[PDB]
């Protein structure tokens, strides 16, 4: 059910061993000695990964490694495509921009961080939730000179449940960290799009790299002389498989929850963030699959775009099924209800008020924030030409020295990037015209950034003919238009342009909305200092969990498949053979890789097959997790490797407001697979050799 | 494989049906000399099953086979085809015009008797014996002079099985005054609408009650204001103990068609010609139709239906391609022949392997004229909408060559015409599907192919197909209503002679004709050498494993109450209940709505003794008997022959099973009898049908 700090280890130990954990307590975390949490990373800081040799070899997801797989890729060597096997040490690519960190130690400074508190004076001052603030009694604990006296080490303090406690961990990063393998984009993103956010899963989402270190162990950045790390714990690979009901664990970095949503924060949820995204975004992706669908050309241009649209569309369609059909509005009611009936007995007010200030200030900002999606979701993602150029200051204070030539190739180069190879004018116009048919039907004349308020004083309500204007007479509308007005450039063109005056319009609301709802974010934050600390004094922190917020949580639960609806029951694990069913040699995101169909038909698994002969790819667990966890070790009962988490199911998006015991799942690559896919794929049996393997 | 038995084969069933599972007498169920349940069994207005419930003529069918009975009843004021109809007395039943239901009162083999008048042979390459009208005259020379006549409501029938190696005489007994008894809205009738067919799970209550009326003796009568519910033979008792995973169920019913008796060649036929085509030419013309009706909402309203049409034999198609690439039927059929030709060359008998032979030659053979046949019927003949407009008759052109019988011509073309760009057709719609239709089609047939007037495609218009299009419509006398007044008002036989719709129209039904004439004496050469591999296969393994093909006569198939795994960890259960019903309700989708009494009776619990032992409500279960297209309202029933549902379909994984019944894939969707009570008592109120049930605890 949650995402536990390190330190409730100790109070949910008995949990655990009733559910089948069989380590020892300090042989998974240690406070003051060597563990498995030394073996766990957070990978480019918004992923998990994990050590599993005693030369710094390190496993994460496919989707966490993109980046440098793709940065390492050419039309002569395409990595992304083929993948990525370097066979000796030597050849493992270095990556700029890359870091692996290490939660060397973990310390309460709850009491030391209230003491500092106490002599603030502004009692609505927000410096216990500040970053800068909090690094500054970081810095002051850990003394002056401590990253000058312990190389690679550094301190943070973060607070946890709502500023009710503080946590000081002292990290140890690496920059040098190095690409070693990583399977084909088939393997490593098998399903794509349309097996985004699904179970069953038939996705081998892994990559290889390896942490590289001074000498001495020491972080160094990128030099050829670096040596790989020699870690202090490193994880152990299981062979033994999943069974269903099996125990397993996970260590990793969640990124963030609102498990303390008043009910009122459901319903602005549900009925301002939610109905406007998926809204918007229906409008949006709908315009543009009828131009793709149409226009091979338009296809190649816009997948991407499509994609990246539908990515949180699908998410809020799966957190408003949940809040639809799994109560989570009344859940967050009769816990807030508890609290105040508590709080009435105990003679304590306080936390009532917290909940009122709460709901009082989600209804002030309500028609603020439904603005705020209405121009965020409608214009500023969703109209390309809202991205536009926008002279800047200095741009016209040189139009009207010669820097006027200047001015011009500045304004060229972000006209080139607007207007670029994937850029369709025809598609953007059609795209615009059913957003802000949307947009002005939920927008008031009165509310509506200035240069939109000229579809109905201007055009007579024809928004083909605002939109059509706008491209007609822009500067902007066309390279033709652009040349001519960068041959004779003026700021009074320029100050009159159609698409300029839109651009910066929908920009001036949109800041203006920012700035007039970023005010109500603190009295929330206030109020739920309170809230918290009255469920925590009432329920005690046994069996509610602080929100995630990017640090190092450990969740258990157990190998299970579940029931989506009626009649129908998806299992616990998918095999080799679901991989086959899917291919299609015409869909680009369900081809098989060559290798892999022929290890298949010859059924050449070795010991990485089941019991009954059948080769499995990935399993799903009750385990709680989120964004931020993927790339995260998933543990046996003993503290063994079995799988790396990379996804959820949909139907448990909702699980960052309340986990849902029936549906929600972690999504994991069977690590049977992940050592399938590098011996029998890559050929990689170095690797094979370095891990320690137990059968 | 698990097939569907003759009444004639129970016999020799009866052992295995008793290990899995059955536990009544074998003449308790069928009887060749006396009353059993199959006297129960009703063909339902010629192409579904149903089956009497009552001792008062009461029978249940599916909400698809009643449809057009209460459509026909429905009004504006009494829409019972949205709201339902509950007749609170006998008087208030409604007639249905054109309705009959048809009992088996005696089969009889007359397989003899049959080829002995064969022997009769004038030619040796007759196709006599399975001709109905040569067939017709036996059964009445068997049955006597003036048969229905001197035994009114009986007819006789005799039906060749087995390719013409078993012949059966039927004795049926019709009666043609059914009346409307009852019917759920069509929200629960047809729930899933498209979405859901041919889907497991399911969650639809296909169910409908008529009542059989007669004379005062129970003789067959037409509709008289005189008629009495007729009093049956037998009737089926309603069980309310329900199903479990794995326990015994069967079937009798009137299954239409199979073809397990299809070569190797026969099935790559099948896939590469007949599935292929229609799966390439429905998929170019739903994706034009689709993306008119999305862009256009009265688009939407007049193409949809049609849109359905198309979807029907295309999600067919595709199902029946996944078991023929997935299942191996290509191979088992292949293994099935050559472990005949190698049994008669032992037997030292080459006829196997020559009838085998001549199958295969005869299906190479007409390949090419097969695809031109499948290209322009798939493409043009269905495709194309103007493919239909009016073309003049002789007696037409004729009359408009000097008399007032002109003006009639014009009437009767104008009909015609007012037909064809009726209220739902659009002709920018249909130019687009034709443009998209058509370039496919020229693709895949070469010039000297082509119907003679797409050869101004290349000749005339530079093979600009949206050009020859534009140009039919602009010019044709149908083009437009403007147009076609135009002509009304001045007419010529010269300006219909050279009119391009008309050409078209002329030109792609004279080849398709044409193409039709040709294949067809392919068939019967692929028929006789039938009748030789079945006698083979007969000889070979006995009539005791391999079921005679369909051919809408009466038979039982039994198996049990399972689910599937359709693909690699999924699993389908056995069954759906009322919560898998609140779970797809969507107020604004018209398929999904749920109606308010059945939401209020899940609310509630309101299940009475009808709910399963958990307090759950059952909705539909699924069983492996081997149905097919014309066992929609068969009675499902119990180890003791007692009425646990109706089969009112069966999942798209198992359309393969007309060629080879899937095991693993292959059910029978069924509508739970526990629901169908639960319908009549909470939703209708119709006591009295219950009442007149023999209900069994
Ligand atoms: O299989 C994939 C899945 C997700 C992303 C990319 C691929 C690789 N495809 C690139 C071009 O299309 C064929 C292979
Ligand atoms: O100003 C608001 C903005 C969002 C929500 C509620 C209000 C308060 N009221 C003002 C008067 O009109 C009715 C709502
Ligand atoms: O529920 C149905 C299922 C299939 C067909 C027809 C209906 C009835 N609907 C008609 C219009 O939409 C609301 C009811
Ligand atoms: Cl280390
Ligand atoms: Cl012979
Ligand atoms: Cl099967």
């Amino acid at each position: 059910e949650g995402m536990w700090l390190m330190q409730q280890l100790g109070r949910k130990y008995a949990q655990m061993k009733e559910r089948g954990l069989k380590m020892k307590e300090y042989d998974l975390y240690n406070p003051n000695g060597t563990s498995l949490k030394d073996a766990v990373v957070l990978f480019d800081g918004g992923c998990t990964g994990e050590v599993v040799s005693d030369r710094g070899l390190v496993l994460t997801n496919h989707h966490c490694g993109y980046d440098m797989i793709q940065a390492h890729s050419t039309l002569e060597h395409n990595y992304l495509e083929n993948g990525f096997w370097a066979m000796r040490e030597a050849d493992e690519l270095p990556n700029k921009d890359i870091s692996v960190v290490f939660i060397d130690k973990i310390e309460d400074v709850t009491d030391y961080v209230k003491k500092e508190l106490k002599a603030i004076k502004d009692p609505n001052s927000m410096d216990y939730l500040s970053p800068k603030y909090l690094q500054k009694l970081a810095d002051k604990k850990a003394g002056k000179n401590f990253s000058a006296k312990n190389p690679g080490l550094s301190v943070e303090i973060k607070a946890f449940y709502g500023g009710n406690l503080y946590l000081m961990f002292t990290k140890k990063t690496y920059t040098d960290v190095r690409l070693v393998g990583a399977p084909p984009s088939s393997i490593g993103k098998f399903g794509a799009d349309t097996d985004n956010w699904i179970w069953p899963r038939h996705t081998g989402d892994f990559s290889i790299f390896r942490i590289y270190a001074d000498k001495n162990g020491n972080p160094a950045p990128y030099s050829e002389d670096n040596v790989p790390l020699k870690p202090k714990r490193f994880f152990n690979i299981s062979l033994g498989g999943v069974q269903e009901n099996d125990y397993a664990m996970i260590m990793g970095f969640p990124g963030t929850t609102h498990r303390y949503f008043t009910a009122s924060e459901v319903d602005e949820w549900k009925s301002i963030d939610n109905d406007i995204r998926i809204r918007m975004r229906d409008i949006r992706q709908g315009v543009m699959l009828r131009e793709m669908l149409a226009d091979p050309q338009i296809k190649i241009m816009y997948s991407a775009k499509y994609a990246a649209s539908q990515n949180a569309y699908k998410r809020a369609i799966g957190a408003n099924w949940a809040i639809k059909t799994r109560g989570l509005r009344q859940n967050k009611q009769a816990m807030q209800d508890r609290l105040i009936a508590w709080g009435a007995k105990q003679g304590t007010p306080r936390y009532e008020e917290a909940v009122h200030e709460i709901d009082a200030t989600v209804a002030k900002r309500a028609d603020l924030r439904r603005r705020y999606w209405m121009i965020e979701e409608g214009i500023i993602r969703g109209i390309e030409f809202a991205r536009s150029p926008i002279p800047t200051e200095d741009e016209t204070k040189a139009l009207q020295a010669s820097a006027r030539k200047e001015a011009i190739d500045k304004i060229r180069t972000r006209y080139s990037k607007f207007a670029n190879k994937d850029y369709s004018a025809e598609v953007d116009k059609k795209v615009a015209v059913a957003m802000l048919t949307e947009y002005l039907k939920e927008i008031p004349y009165e509310n509506l950034p200035l240069h939109l308020r000229l579809v109905k004083d201007r055009f007579a309500g024809d928004v083909q003919a605002y939109v059509d204007d706008i491209f007609a007479r822009s500067v902007f509308g066309s390279e033709a238009q652009f040349d001519a007005f960068a041959a004779v450039p003026s700021v009074e063109k320029l100050a009159e342009d159609p698409m300029v005056l839109f651009a910066s319009s929908v920009f001036d609301e949109y800041r203006k909305l920012y700035n007039e709802l970023r005010p109500y974010d603190d009295p929330i934050l206030r109020a739920q200092r309170t809230y918290i600390a009255g469920l925590l004094e009432m329920d005690g922190d046994q069996d509610q969990f602080p929100d995630a917020n990017l640090t190092l949580r450990f969740t258990y639960g157990q190998v299970k498949g579940y029931s989506p609806r009626d009649n129908v029951y998806y299992g616990h694990q998918t095999t080799l053979d679901g991989v086959m069913e899917k291919e299609d040699p015409d869909n680009w995101e369900f081809v098989v890789d060559p290798k892999l169909k022929a290890v298949y038909e010859r059924k050449d698994f070795g010991r990485y097959a089941d019991r009954s002969g059948r080769m499995p790819v990935a399993f799903c667990a009750t385990t709680h997790t989120t964004g931020g966890n993927s790339g995260s070790p998933v543990m046996n009962a003993n503290g063994e490797l079995i799988g790396l988490n990379f996804d959820r199911n949909w139907e448990g998006v909702g699980g960052d407001i309340q986990y849902l015991a029936d549906y929600q799942r972690s999504i994991i690559v069977d690590i049977r697979y992940v050592l399938l896919v590098i011996d029998k794929v890559g050929g990689c049996q170095r690797l094979l050799d370095e891990m320690n393997i137990v059968p």
